[PDB]
């Protein structure tokens, strides 16, 4: 594996049809027989593993202990037909067979897997690199065919990206992807987050900041991955471990609890439908259920208790599951603003930025970078801005003890405090807690959950308050969410339209008051006249309340003008009211809703078209790639997979710095400097090597 | 076939076979596909309308029972919202069908302490149900055409 | 799929569809790994015939 | 119509130079090329 690493290091910066790559191929050809032997070793043991997993081999297996005779093993293998007879003899020799000649095929197969994995992966990477950089060499094809099994096995774990290197040439990078990372990526929550991120960047995202947004998304995704791993299911200590298990269970089952709360609310309101009011008990009214069974009344009490409990549990689960990302992003953006923007050092917030005024607090707190990984942000900010702005002032701002900083580097100190409740209370950081609680209470989802909880509590006081929880279907269901988003899209316009309707109705009210009072009697008896427009306020209420609701306007609801001197003025009054209010303004509302539907539809359609037509990374269109068959699909899955870029970031994070290659160190340094030039933009391996590749 | 057999039992069952024009005619097929394109959304909208009407029914039951008499004779009072179920049926059945909402179909609140609460009740019912939700149905159909 | 399980062992399996040798091809493909006798039992095949 | 008017204006400005008439694709062949072209090479404010 080390020698292959050296070979790959030789291949660093290799161009297509490079001299060093051709020399490597010539060396491999000279060493073909031993290369064949190594590849055969690996493929034989891989096929051994898959065969022993095969049920057909279990048919030959007939011993309860699980062992197999050598003859039975040979018969099984010759039935599978994958192995030649010499290979079967070699496999038997490698097998540790007892005096009875019985074999533990399980250990026999598992023995060589892990030891050969790293060399196998590096061999696969070497062959792939050489194949791609020497596209047309017949001699490499034989080695590739012999390595087919290795390549197929390591296909999911081989990550390929393209960068712009210091050579000023696009370069292809091969690395390892771990099973855990791939599975964590494939988890559905990450998939939904990816979809939402893609929608956001495509709709409201600029090309210049697309890479920055993508990197931020990757980092937040990593945080979510580690949270999920923490919660994943495998006297003070017993209490704490049981507490952690309960909170992790709540975090894992948060959504199920939400659905359960919806179910309980629906059942409660179904029961409430049976309520009735009577003067007599089963001058004040009495409310009671009307059900012969007698069982529903206790059921309502039980359901209310469970709904209240589930609301509390959902609040806790939200706090455990989702708040950490909120705090992580808040801390991260503040840290970047300090280090690069120099906000509180140089700029200071606008004073209309409540978030900045609030974020001032956590700076001097020790706990500042709790969730966010960077614990050295304070020292970096100091080293950056202290010469200009004063080291002592930076330290006062950031709660830094300059004397402590150097002694920590000088010598390692362990003043561990014995565990105590008083010690924990003294440890608590009240200012950081206050900042966190402000962030959370500003968070909308937390606020909705708290309102849910409070309304359940009020339901315990008066059961009818539980009906509000039926509104949760909007957030529960994506379909209703979208339908309501149709309304919300143009809500400001709708409110302004309502105000305009109020104004026009007010003007019509003015006209009626000054000229058309006589017509507004609504009393049948002449002795008692009910006149709506003797007072302006009453006239306005009458108009806005009856006339708008009427199809034909106010003229429908007021006295006929026939045989009156003002008859034509009033017919104009009525027709204009009808057309301006009943027809047009309503029409404005309908059209705003319809346009919202169309806008949302064209947004989704545009996102889809852009993704199918262009690379999220390159910016190059599908036409150039489809010049080669399936070229765009290959480019997206293999050449420029954003998931592979994310995996590369994780691999860099988990890899030691001394072990990085030149390429990896280059990309890592740009990560730390927050330079995204390594991402290819307007260029690709194919485009760079077009003449040679074809 | 089965509906024709039942038509032999009662001739009026044959009317169902008139529905075959949709599959017979491409034009009607497309027009109906306009509706089907967003049928799930339409059903969810109907459920949401049911929920809003249920909440309005709750408010009326707790506060606005007196206004729901529909009997002309004082001796015999017909009150819709003395029972929740009946109040819900009354709302969903008359108010939705009414252009001006339930306020069209119930007793005037003039000269009552709850008059402004009820005018808000009626106007909000009118705007949320008669105007917007219907508007959602119209727009879904139009978007299906497009 | 649960329904389609049935027709496999039936002789008439490829009645309308032209390929009448699908069973033999499937056997030649998967029998070494999965057992010829089991494939034949699944597909209603008489190896002797 | 009003919506598609605003959308068309925005698309045209993001896709072409108000001065050149050349598309963003040619410029984006070089990274951030259209943005550099608009701010530095062919800024209409700079012409003013
Ligand atoms: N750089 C890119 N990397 C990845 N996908 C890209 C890129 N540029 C464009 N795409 C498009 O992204 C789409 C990714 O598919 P997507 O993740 O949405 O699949 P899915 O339907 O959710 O299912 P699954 O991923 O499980 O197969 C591909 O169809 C490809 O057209
Ligand atoms: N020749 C051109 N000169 C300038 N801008 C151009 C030109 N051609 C196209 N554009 C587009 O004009 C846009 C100019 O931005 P605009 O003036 O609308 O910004 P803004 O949102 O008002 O804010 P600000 O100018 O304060 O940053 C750029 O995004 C660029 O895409
Ligand atoms: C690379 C970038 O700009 C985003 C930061 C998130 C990536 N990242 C790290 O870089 C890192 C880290 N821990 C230590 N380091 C140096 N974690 C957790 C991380 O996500
Ligand atoms: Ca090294």
């Amino acid at each position: 594996k080390d020698m292959v690493v050296m070979l790959l290091s030789l291949l660093e910066g290799n161009v297509v049809n490079g001299m060093i790559a051709r020399q490597m191929v010539d060396m491999l050809v000279e060493s073909s027989s031993n290369v064949e032997m190594i590849l055969k070793f690996f493929d034989m043991f891989l096929k051994l593993k898959d065969i022993v997993g095969s049920e057909a081999f279990q048919d030959y297996v007939t011993d309860p202990r699980g062992l197999i005779s050598k003859k039975d093993f040979q018969k099984a293998m010759d039935s599978q037909k994958q192995f030649t007879g010499p290979e079967i003899q070699f496999l038997l020799s490698c097998s540790e067979a007892d005096e009875n000649e019985m074999i533990n095929f399980e250990e026999f197969a598992n023995r060589f897997q892990e030891p050969a994995r790293d060399i196998g992966f590096n061999v696969a990477v070497l062959l792939t690199n050489l194949s791609e950089h020497v596209p047309h060499d017949p001699r490499l094809r034989n080695f590739l065919e012999l390595a087919e099994s290795i390549l197929e096995y390591f296909r999911p774990y081989l990550g390929r990206i393209e960068i712009m290197g210091a050579s000023r040439r696009i370069e292809r990078i091969y690395f390892e992807i771990s099973e855990t990372n791939r599975a964590q990526w494939e988890m559905p929550q990450v998939k939904e987050s990816k979809r939402q991120f893609i929608f956001d960047v495509v709709n409201e995202g600029g090309e210049a900041e697309k890479m920055e947004l993508f990197v931020s998304f990757c980092e937040d995704t990593i945080f979510e991955m580690q949270i999920a791993a923490q919660i994943s299911e495998p006297f003070w200590g017993e209490l704490e471990v049981q507490r952690v298990k309960f909170l992790n269970y709540l975090s894992r089952n948060f959504y199920t609890l939400r659905f359960l709360a919806l179910f309980l609310a629906f059942a409660i309101n179904f029961i409430l439908l049976f309520y009735k009011v009577s003067d007599s008990p089963p001058n004040m009214v009495y409310y009671f259920l009307e059900e012969s069974t007698g069982y529903m009344e206790p059921a309502l009490w039980c359901l209310s208790l469970l709904h209240t409990l589930v609301a509390f549990l959902c609040i806790i689960g939200y706090n455990c599951l989702k708040v950490p990302l909120v705090i992580f992003k808040r801390e991260k953006e503040l840290a970047r603003k300090l280090e690069f923007d120099g906000l509180y050092i140089t700029e200071q917030p606008g004073d209309d930025d409540v978030k900045g005024q609030w974020d001032r607090l956590v700076l001097n707190t020790p706990s500042f970078p709790s969730n966010y990984w960077d614990k050295f942000v304070k020292r970096k900010v100091l080293d950056k801005h202290g010469d200009i702005f004063g080291r002592e002032r930076i330290a006062e701002l950031l709660g830094m003890d300059l004397a402590s900083l150097e002694i920590t580097a000088h010598n390692e100190r362990k003043p561990d405090p014995p565990p105590g409740l008083l010690t924990w209370l003294m440890s608590i950081d009240v200012k950081y807690q206050i900042w966190k609680f402000g962030v959370i209470f500003t968070d909308n989802s937390f606020l909705y959950l708290g309102w849910y909880m409070v309304m359940s509590l009020l339901g315990h006081y008066n059961n009818f308050f539980f009906a509000a929880h039926l509104l949760d279907i909007a957030m529960g269901v994506k379909t209703l969410r979208t339908i309501l988003s149709s309304v919300t899209h143009n809500g400001k316009q709708l409110v302004m339209t309502v105000g305009l309707l109020a104004v026009v109705v007010y003007l019509y009210t003015v006209v009626a008051f000054n000229f058309f009072r006589k017509f507004y009697n609504k009393s049948e008896d002449e002795d008692e006249p009910d006149m709506k427009c003797d007072d302006m306020m009453t006239c306005y209420l009458f108009h806005m309340y009856v006339g708008v609701r009427a199809g034909g306007g106010i003229g429908d609801e007021i006295e006929d003008p026939a045989g009156d001197e003002y008859e034509l003025y009033r017919v104009v009054f009525d027709i204009t009211f009808f057309f301006f209010v009943i027809v047009i303004l309503l029409a404005i509302i309908q059209g705003l809703i319809i346009d919202a539907f169309g806008e949302l539809r064209d947004q989704q359609e545009q996102v889809k078209e852009d993704m199918e037509t262009k690379c999220f990374i390159c910016g190059i269109g599908s036409d150039y790639f489809d010049t080669t068959p399936h070229g765009f699909e290959t480019h997206t899955l293999e050449e420029h997979n954003l998931a592979n870029y994310m995996f590369f970031l994780m691999y860099l994070i988990n890899k030691d710095e001394t072990e990085h290659t030149g390429q990896e160190s280059y990309v890592w340094k740009m990560y730390q400097e927050r330079c995204w030039d390594f991402f290819p933009a307007g260029d690709c391996f194919r485009k760079q090597y077009e003449d040679q590749l074809s």
